């Protein structure tokens, strides 16, 4: 990649910006500029390429075969029980919270079993978070 | 890529911008630019590709095969019970949460069992986020 | 990559900016500039490339046989259980989490069993994040 | 790479900047630049790459093969448990937390059984975190 950025607040070529009890009194800003950006990206000058793939068999014999691909997940629990046996008795509560199993983002490319591949691959993920907030 | 960015409030080429209890006086702003911004991508001087497969079986002999890709999920549980017994008993209750398997963004590309693949491929998730929030 | 950056405020060519009480007074602010960028990235003159897989089985006998590619879970728990047994009891709870298994960001790329692989590839998780706040 | 870079505040080429009770008065700024900035870069000038597997298989006799792999997880457990028996008690709680296996940034590429690879690859993380906070 060329330029990949996370400004919090601001961002400028140029800034005079000012604020509050400000007196920006009697001024002369002059700005002569020749900003000149050129870019050439994934260029591709290719007189043969081939991407091949081939599968013989004769008289072979194949049992009990299990080609599993990723990610495979199984038997999977998440037990969360909760009780409030209250009697003659205050409760206050606030805030309160019970997450289980949350996702956000969640991207994925080229997950596979195989891949005959050629090129650019790419990912990018600028963020602010917060889960939780409170007074 | 080029040019992937978060800018959380303000962005610009330029900013005179003022704010609030501003006496911005007697001013000559000037500005002469000569901006000239050229892009050259993904640009492809091919003269010959091929994507080829080819399977080929005879006098072969074939049981119990089994092919899964990804993200094979099985035999997944969440349980999550919650009980409140009161006698006699003020309960409060506030900004109570009881999240269960949330997600938010969930891209995906290219999730195979196979592929010959040839080119640019890409991912972008610029975002704010903000899970709970109370007072 | 190029230029991969992460500002907490703010960013520029430049600046004159100010702020809270400020007299700026009776100025002169030039600026002559010539800023002139170039880029030429990821170019490629190839004249011959291959991607060549090739899979040969004769009078074979294949029997029992997992290929399981990465990432397998299996049998997995996670049992949370809470208890309030109150009696002529006050109780004040706040901000009272019971995070399980929470993700944020989950980016993934060429998670397979095999690859021929051939070119750029890239990850970039420019970000802020707070999990919890209060007062 | 190039110029990966973490700015806590505020950055620039220049910057004539100002704050608080700043009596900045009577002033010549002049600033001639000449800033010019060329990259050139993963330029490939190929003229023959070959990626070649080849898996020949005769009268061969195979049982109980099991190829995993990475991140096989298996038989896992979390127990966590709480219990609260008040009785004539006052309780107070605040910003009270059960953290279990909570993630943030997780980034991946190449995670394979195998991989034929041929050219740049990268990764870049770039943040500020706060788990908790509070008063």
């Amino acid at each position: 990649s060329i330029d990949v950025k996370y400004i919090g607040v601001k961002s400028a070529y140029v800034s005079y910006d000012v604020q509050k009890r400000t007196i920006y009194l009697n001024i002369t800003n002059t700005l002569n500029i020749t900003n000149n950006n050129y870019y050439s990206v994934e260029v591709e000058n290719i007189t043969a390429q081939v991407q091949f793939s081939k599968t013989v068999i004769g008289k072979a014999r194949l049992n009990n075969i299990s080609i599993i691909g990723p990610l495979d997940m199984k038997q999977i629990d998440y037990t969360v029980p909760t009780v409030i046996a209250e009697e003659m008795s205050y409760m206050y509560d606030f805030c309160t919270l019970i997450s289980i199993k949350v996702h956000n983002i969640v991207l994925m490319m080229q997950v596979t079993v195989t891949t005959t591949y050629f090129g650019h691959s790419e990912q990018i993920s600028q963020e602010r978070y917060q889960y939780v907030d409170c007074g």
